């Protein structure tokens, strides 16, 4: 079945917080039809498949996420299933067209190396950029704390997107760094 939107990570007002906008029973049904009537808002969504929950990010008219979450699934829209606009397995990438209601982020051009990852829990965790696809956390966390966050953006200190969270670098079960698909790598895909 189709990937379904089931909430959003908000940074609209002042505070960073999750907003579940759908329940579970009524997930495994919209995922049958792919007709999502529910109101969608803003940049960072929570989407789910039957088995998994993870994030997805809109940057200039494309809702991006990870292929390792979404597989080759359509997404649910008010008009039916919306086919993937972009599907790179190697990168771990999947793009659809930005769903209706949404906002979209602006792609980062300031080349700052201070960044901010956004987990499914509404935590905006500091990350110092460390080259190409990678960043180091200022305060390491256990892996489990970040599972379900793939698809969320890394932001720069002015609101723009630098990439999309892909994987976490762990030893001992502890994450001191992460792997993301940089924005330069997205428009290359387009
Ligand atoms: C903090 C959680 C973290 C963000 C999450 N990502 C992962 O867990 C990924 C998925 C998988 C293993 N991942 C990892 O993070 C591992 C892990 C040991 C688990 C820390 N880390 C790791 O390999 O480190 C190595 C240095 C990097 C080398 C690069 C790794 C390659 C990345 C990757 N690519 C592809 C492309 C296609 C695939 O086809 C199906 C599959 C893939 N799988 C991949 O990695 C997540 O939250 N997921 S999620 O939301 O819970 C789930 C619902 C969706
Ligand atoms: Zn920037």
């Amino acid at each position: 079945g189709s990937v379904v939107i089931v909430g959003r990570i908000n940074l609209s007002g002042d505070t960073a917080y999750a907003q579940q906008t759908r329940g579970e029973e009524g997930c495994q049904e919209t995922s049958q039809t792919g007709r999502d009537k529910n109101q969608v808002e803003g940049e960072v969504q929570i989407v789910s498949t039957a088995t998994q929950t993870f994030l997805a990010t809109s940057i200039n008219g494309v809702l991006w996420t990870v292929y390792h979450g979404a597989g080759t699934r359509t997404i649910a829209s008010p008009k039916g299933p919306v086919t993937q606009m972009y599907t790179n397995v190697d990168k771990d990438l999947v793009g659809w067209q930005a769903p209706q209601g949404s906002r979209s982020l602006t792609p980062c051009t300031c080349g700052s190396s201070d960044l901010y990852l956004v987990t499914r829990h509404a935590d905006v965790i500091p990350v110092r950029r460390r080259g190409d696809s990678r960043g180091s956390l200022l305060s390491p966390r256990p892996i489990s704390y970040l599972k379900g966050s793939s698809g969320g953006p890394l932001l720069c200190p002015a609101g723009h997107a630098v990439g999309i969270f892909r994987a976490a670098v762990c030893t001992r079960g502890v994450a001191k760094a992460v792997a993301f698909i940089p924005v330069e790598s997205l428009e290359t895909t387009m």
